[PDB]
């Protein structure tokens, strides 16, 4: 009940950059959207996750906003869905304001999202609020908090251990563990729960419904990757940072690995350390990490991928938006280099969205000509795009009645990064996700 005027202005993007835990997603987004609605501003919220876009909703209760997740003049979708609706021929308004909540998301989605809003407001058509405690280009791993944090440098383990780490076991307190992949978060959880401690398993895959055990559940540790870290509340009294990652990265033009594992950004070592120290009633919530941070993540494929989604996003005849400007020199490429035909775009954004294919990956098989429900290409590669499950070459009962070795004709290691990954890309070879 401290409402504060927003001057919004079109021609305008506004960054707001308030500390992790000041209140961006649960003060100030309600803010903005009462001045939105009683000037009569289309406008968009877009939420990083499904997890965020549910604290929206607990804060914009009474105002009216339609929900496009899970008279209403304020739209309010996730990054991806918004981002998947530009490359579709769906109806997408032309909002007069942008409002991106995590705006510092990386995933490919995020980058191409922001390189259209962007656009828009140079174009002078639109104004944006871009909120992330963390902006692009960000050296500062240690922003302010609501209560003081504790920040320690160890050694943090990235396999099971039989001695050296009593510190992370003799702890009473709630602590998020970010891991530098799933698998390595699984050998991590099997020794924590071999100690008995009760763990709770994150990941982009699982998220969306996993975190809600967070609320529910009593636990000792959550372990996640970096899906968790921005706009995640947790109840927690320490986090524990890897500072790393396994990195998707594009080699010789042709295959996705997964390299490293990698530093991370000063931004997502400060959004994880952010996600404690956020209770003035309880200071000395610890921050434990495990070496230094990079700015260095031009290798990483997302940024090549955000090229792909908006070379296929209409904005005005001949214009293809251009990248965020802070965002702008992370990829060497042509500007429209991957822009489909009208059936070929269709393909690409089904292959994503029901299939569930990288942004890569889905561009390759795409590109090919090659129709949504036809798998011979995950088939019909060369020996060594063969997949490997448990140290033996994995095989699928395929659509025409034959078992073959899975071994596609473009090879992107997410698909068969963990027990998870594979089991679903096995399912899509055989026509039956
Ligand atoms: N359910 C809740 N009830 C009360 N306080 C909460 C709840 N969820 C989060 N908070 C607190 O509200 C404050 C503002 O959080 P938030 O708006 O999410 O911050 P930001 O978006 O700037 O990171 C923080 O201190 C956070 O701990
Ligand atoms: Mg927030």
């Amino acid at each position: 009940h401290h409402h504060h005027h927003h001057m919004l202005k079109k021609k305008q993007l506004t960054v707001l950059d308030l500390h992790p835990g000041a209140g961006k997603t649960r003060r100030v987004l309600p803010e903005i959207v009462r001045e939105a609605i009683k000037t009569r501003l289309r406008t968009v919220i877009l939420a990083p996750t499904r997890v965020v876009a549910a604290e929206m909703e607990e804060a914009l209760r009474g105002l009216p906003v339609r929900y496009m997740t899970t008279t209403e003049i304020v739209d309010l979708m996730c990054h991806a869905t918004f981002t998947s609706r530009l490359l579709q021929p769906i109806r997408v308004p032309n909002y007069n304001l942008y409002i991106m909540d995590e705006a510092h998301f990386t995933d490919p989605s995020s980058i191409a999202a922001r390189g259209y809003i962007s656009t828009r407001v140079e174009m002078g058509e639109a104004a944006a609020i871009f909120m992330t405690a963390t902006p692009p280009g960000t050296r500062d791993a240690f922003p302010d908090s609501n209560s003081p944090i504790m920040d320690t440098e160890v050694e943090v383990p990235e396999r099971a251990w039989s001695s050296g780490f009593d510190w992370v076991t003799d702890y009473s307190g709630k602590t998020v563990w970010f891991v530098p992949s799933v698998r390595n978060g699984n050998e991590i959880a099997a020794c924590l729960t071999k100690a008995g401690k009760r763990v709770i398993q994150l990941s982009r895959k699982t998220f969306e419904t996993e975190f809600q055990k967070t609320k529910h559940q009593e636990w000792d540790f959550v372990v996640t990757t970096d899906i968790s870290e921005m706009g995640a509340n947790f109840k927690a009294d320490r986090v524990i940072d890897s500072r790393r990652c396994l990195k998707p990265v594009i080699l010789d033009g042709e295959r996705v690995i997964l390299a490293g594992p990698m530093p991370v950004t000063h931004a997502s070592a400060a959004q994880r350390r952010g996600r404690i120290g956020r209770n003035p009633n309880k200071p000395g919530d610890e921050y434990l990490y495990g070496g230094g941070c990079a700015e260095t993540d031009e290798d990483h494929a997302h940024w090549l991928e955000a090229r792909m989604l908006l070379d296929n996003i209409y904005l005005q005849d001949g214009l293809i938006a251009s990248l965020y400007r802070p965002e702008a020199d992370k990829v060497a490429a042509i500007e429209g280099e991957f822009k489909l035909r009208t059936e070929q775009r269709k393909t690409f954004v089904e292959l994503m969205k029901r299939g569930d294919l990288p942004v890569w990956l889905a561009y390759q098989v795409a590109s090919a000509g090659i129709t949504y429900t036809d798998r011979r290409w995950c088939f019909d590669g060369t020996t060594n795009n063969t997949i490997m499950e448990d140290s033996v070459p994995a095989e699928v009962w395929t659509r025409h009645g034959e078992k073959r070795v899975l071994k596609p004709r473009w090879m992107d290691a997410r698909v068969c990064s963990d027990h998870a990954a594979l089991k679903s890309f096995k399912e899509f070879a055989a026509g039956k996700r």
